[PDB]
């Protein structure tokens, strides 16, 4: 029970931990007038 069990760090981030990730991560930056 590991590797996939608790994968929030960066190597799991790439395609599925981006769309739903950046979705909640947009509230952490809210305005964000940059890149």
């Amino acid at each position: 029970s590991e590797i996939q069990l608790m994968h929030n760090l960066g190597k799991h981030l790439n395609s599925m931990e981006r769309v739903e990730w950046l979705r909640k991560k947009l509230q952490d930056v809210h305005n964000f007038v940059a890149l």
